[PDB]
This record gives C-alpha cells, structure tokens and sequence, in this order.
C-alpha cells in the first residue's frame, strides 16, 4: 500500500486525482488542508515529510488565477509558486521520497510557439506578459525536478496540461476562463429569456480543452509508468509531457455547443469589433499517446456533466 | 428500363430510395460514391451526365447537419448546397434529362408560419436564423427547378419532407435530432439502470415525424405520377409538395413512447425551467393526399423497427 500525498487535494485538479485514487486499495492517501498545513512554510513542510512516511507526491497545490489576478498581483503568483514547489521538492528529497508528479501548464510556452506545440517549444522564446511571473515559477518548478533527477537519480516527473474544465472550477461570468464563464452566462440568459448573448470577437480562433477527469487519469497513468519506459520516452533535460486532446475547436463551436448544452434558445452573437487572440493554440500530445494514453471524454459529454455539477452546486 | 441516378445514395434519405428502387425491375440504378464523384465539381458532374445516359434523377445529396453545425459552418451549408444543386440541375438539362425529384425540407418555411403549414407558406416571412443559410440554398434549389420547368418545359418536381427518422440516422445523444438523440439516451439509461432521464422543457410543444421509408415511398410516388395529374395539382411557381403525416404529437408523448420502446423502467422527467420552442410545428399534407398518397408507418411501429436497426448496428 503506497503512501500518496496529494498536495492541494481540494483544488480542482487535486480533488480530481483524489477521486480516482480514492477507489484504489493499493493506495493510502495522505492529505492536509491549508489550515492543517501551509506549504509556504518550509519548516512545516519539512516536519510533515519528516513524520509521515510518504512514497509518492502529486504536486497539485498552487496559487492560480485569471487574467485580472495575474495582472494585479504578479509578486504573489511568482513568489508563492516558487516557494511551494521549492519547499515540497526539497523536503521530499531529504526524506527520500523518490516519486513525484509536478504539474505545469500550457501557458508556460512562448507567445508565438509553433502549433501544435511539442514539448521542445519550451523556453524557445518570449512569454505572454499576463502569465509571465506565473510561467517563470512553473518552469523553475520543472527545472528543479530535472535537476534532482540528474544529480541525485530521483524520479520526479512532469505533465503540462492544456485548458481544463470540470467540477470545482470557478463558475463565474466574472472568471477569465471561457467554459465556466460561458456555462454561467448561457445559464442565466436561458433563465431570463435573454434574446441573445454577445461574445466579444470573431469566434474564429482555435483552442484546446480537456475535462479535468481526463487530466487526472493522465497524471496517474504518467506517474505510474515504469521508470524505464518513461526514460525511453523523455530526455532528462526535456522531461515534461503535454497532456490534452491535440484537437482544435473554434470559440464559435464552443459557444454554440455550450448554448445547446444549457438548453438556451436565444441567439449566440459574436462582436467582431473586438480583437481576437492568436488564431491557434494547442498541444502536440504525440509523446503521451506513444506512452499509451488517449483522452476519453468528448467536449460535448464533458460539458453536459460539468453543467449538472454546477446545477448540483450553485 | 428507366435509368435512375440517385445522387447521395448512401445518405439516410438516398439509401432509403435505393432500397425500394432496388426491387424494381423496370429500373436500372446508376450510383456513385463521393470519391467516385464529387458533386461540387461541375465539370465532373457534367462529364458524368455526358457519358451515362440518365432518364431520372433523385436529388438526395446534400450537406446536412444539426443546430451546432448549421451555426458553426454557415458558409459550408449555403455554398455546398448551392453548388451541388446548380451542378446537377444544369448538367441534367444539358443532357436532356427531363425528370428530376428535388428534396427540400420543412425548416425552409418561415419562423412564424401559420400551422399546419400549407405549401403557400413559403417565402411568406422571416426564417429561423439557425437554418437560414441552409434554407436559402434549398429555396434556391426549388426556384431553379421551377425555372427550367418554365423556360424549357422540363419535369423537375419537389417534395418538402417533415422531421424524419430511421435507419442510417446519426444515433448520438450528441445529435440535435430528438428521436436519435432520445433513442440513444434511453438506451444507455436503460443499460445503466439510470433512475431517471431528464429532458429540457415542459414537453408540451407539438411536432411532426415521419419514418424515412415512408419518405422514400412518397418520393417515388411523386416522381412517378403522370405529368398531367401533377400539374393539375400544383402551380408552376408553387410546385413543391409537403411530405408528412399532418399529425401532431407532443415531446412528452414522444419521450414516453420511446421510453416504452426501449424497455426503460426509470422515470422520464421534464425540466420546465428550460424554455420551449414554438408550441406547434407541422405540414399540411392535403396536396399529397389529394394526389393519393398516405403514410403507412405508425410512430410506434417506426420507432420499434428503428431501435432494432440501431441495435443491429451500434
Ligand atoms: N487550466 C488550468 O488551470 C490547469 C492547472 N493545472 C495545474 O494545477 C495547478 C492547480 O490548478 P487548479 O486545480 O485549477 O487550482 P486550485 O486552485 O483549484 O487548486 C490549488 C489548491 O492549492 C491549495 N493551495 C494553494 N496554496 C496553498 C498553500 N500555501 N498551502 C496549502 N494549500 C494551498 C489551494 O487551497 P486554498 O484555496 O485553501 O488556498 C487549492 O486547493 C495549476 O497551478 C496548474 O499547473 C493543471 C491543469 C490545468
Ligand atoms: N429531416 C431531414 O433531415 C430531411 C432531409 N431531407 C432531404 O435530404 C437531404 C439529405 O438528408 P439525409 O439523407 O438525412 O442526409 P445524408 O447526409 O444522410 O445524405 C446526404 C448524402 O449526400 C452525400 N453527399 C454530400 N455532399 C456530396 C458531394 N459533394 N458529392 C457526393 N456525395 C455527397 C453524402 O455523402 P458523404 O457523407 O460521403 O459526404 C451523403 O451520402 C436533406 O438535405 C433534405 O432536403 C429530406 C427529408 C428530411
């Protein structure tokens, strides 16, 4: 019975890992809340690892936010994220935890990466300024992992998720994330008999989305591969693994699909007088597939089940 | 032995015509696949008609889709549909094909047409925006037919089918079409012991449905009438003929009937918190009946046989 610490087990991503893990008898989960354990406090973090007998660590605690937040508190996003990751990785090594899964993010790739983005696009160029501090912290996280793997022979692996969505997301039309923002918007419009819902932009830009439950499955699959197979499929200084569908879908498709999911009968409208972002953004998931993992939830299916959760929890 | 080209003979509607025609010794069927013949390519289309010695054409090829698709690719639905119909009708005339059956669609009528909708409701007012591009292409199709009939004395006839269903439909709860969407939904729920199945809406709205095999019979009956009887029953600038049952049935009736067809023992539930569409939508089929054709398949019978096909092909 392996002893698994899922840091930030109540976050969106962490809680999803916890659900799957929970049905595993070959696993004993060790969890703490932020009040039970502040991950910024090194001593505390060190004490925990020095007293709990941990075998694996899923590093899902982070200071995450939307466009307004990233732009409003840039110091918090870089600092907290650097400490949380430094504290954990270090304490783990010191207590001889040999297995860890680090979580990155698609938004760590350069602003003009070649699409679809392979793992080798990392660090190839300038970052999006809104995400820059946060990105830097994340990349630092990955390079810590590779470094310990290199110097000490540890097994600290990494996955770069695409845009995610699902239960426990922040469902506010206040949120900078389209799915939760849109699920909420179409919901309210549907309830108020809104004759239309307007979305800034042409709707032509292409994006990628992944249900958080696939993300969780993919993480555990990656964590649990044999070391030899994982090495075969990575390089020690290019160790991460993209996680996504590798499939595009326009914002228009997304919006109209959401509209249909919510039972909205008004008109979806695009205000093209508003600028679009880049035309295309998506991960190349060749590595993942080669390691034998393929996502299971259709957007359509995932959005439907995600809306019911919102319904069951508003 | 009349030489019959059924364009798009593998589509839902085309394949149904082909089945009935197949048992006719007075007919020689000429068929091509999309790879054997792209109908968007005029030259190709022209070459075909210039080398095959055709007597009748059943125009069943089209770019058809659901609500999300119509809303996501409006250019494809108007363009492809205009070309396919232009190419065929033109090549046929040029090679002296005198007989053709054009297929329209109930969704071409105005949003607020008077119910039940007689053929004279066409063009009387605004269209449903979701279907607008597609509708325009279809109406253009009909007016091409009437135009050639008028200028050149051809015999290019038209039928406007109601909502259809049957073998070879797209059976996905992913599909914007209730019968296939519901047949699939009740099937899965029945298999998973789902305690209930929820359908957005009150269930009070009235709609019309026709089994694709009746549609096929009705088309051939219409194609094969004598010109004189057909003229007697139409006007050259109001030539189409509605095809349906002319009978209403509520969504509630539909759902509960499907539930019973699939052997579902859970609860059918309506979420009236979701909006309904118009209260009533159906064709006036007085013309058809006057021309002596009356549908044969009960909804109940048609749904049963349609579910078995799905069972034999999932
Ligand atoms: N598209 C995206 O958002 C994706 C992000 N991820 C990865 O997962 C990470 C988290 O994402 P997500 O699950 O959405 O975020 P959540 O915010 O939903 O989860 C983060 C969790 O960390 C906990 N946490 C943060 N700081 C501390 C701390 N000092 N001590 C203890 N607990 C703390 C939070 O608790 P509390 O609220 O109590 O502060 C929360 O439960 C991201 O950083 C990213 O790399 C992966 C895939 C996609
Ligand atoms: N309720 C409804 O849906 C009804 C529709 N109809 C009429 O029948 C039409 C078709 O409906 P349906 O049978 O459901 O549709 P299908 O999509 O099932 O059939 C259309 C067929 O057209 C073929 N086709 C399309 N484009 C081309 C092309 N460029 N070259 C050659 N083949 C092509 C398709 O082949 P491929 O997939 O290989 O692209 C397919 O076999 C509708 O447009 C409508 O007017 C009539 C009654 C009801």
């Amino acid at each position: 019975k392996q002893r698994v610490f899922i840091a930030g087990h109540r976050g969106m991503v962490g809680s999803a890992i916890r659900r799957q893990l929970e049905q595993r008898g070959d696993v004993e989960l060790v969890l703490r809340t932020r009040d039970e354990l502040n991950l910024l406090d090194s001593r505390a973090v060190h004490d925990f690892f020095a007293s709990e007998r941990i075998d694996q660590v899923y590093l899902a605690a982070a200071k995450v936010g939307g466009i307004v937040a990233n732009n409003t508190y840039p110091a918090d996003f870089i600092y907290q994220n650097m400490m949380i990751e430094s504290n954990i990785i270090h304490a783990a090594h010191q207590n001889d935890v040999n297995k860890l899964l680090f979580l990155g993010s698609s938004c760590i790739y350069p602003k003009l990466a070649k699409q679809p983005m392979a793992e080798s696009e990392l660090l190839q160029g300038t970052l999006e300024p809104t995400n820059e501090p946060y990105a830097i912290a994340k990349i630092a996280g990955i390079k810590l992992c590779e470094s310990y793997n290199r110097q000490y022979g540890r097994d600290y692996r990494s996955v770069m998720p695409t845009n995610l969505y699902g239960p426990h997301d922040n469902f506010h039309p206040s949120n900078s994330h389209v799915i939760p923002a849109l699920l909420r918007r179409f919901h309210e419009a549907t309830a108020q008999n809104a004759p239309d819902v307007v979305v800034w932009g042409s709707g032509t830009p292409m994006r990628e989305f992944l249900h958080v439950d696939d993300m969780a499955a993919a993480s555990i699959h990656v964590m649990e591969l044999a070391h030899e197979v994982w090495l075969e499929n990575t390089q020690p200084m290019l160790s991460h693994i993209n996680v996504g569908t590798g499939v595009d879908c326009t914002i228009r498709d997304l919006a109209q699909t959401i509209a249909k999911v919510v039972g909205y009968k008004g008109r979806v409208v695009f205000d093209a007088s508003k600028p679009d972002g880049t035309p295309r953004k998506l991960l190349d998931v060749t590595r993942l597939h080669q390691l034998g993992w393929y996502h299971e939830i259709s957007l359509e299916a995932g959005l439907a089940s995600t809306y019911q959760w919102f319904l069951e929890n508003q």
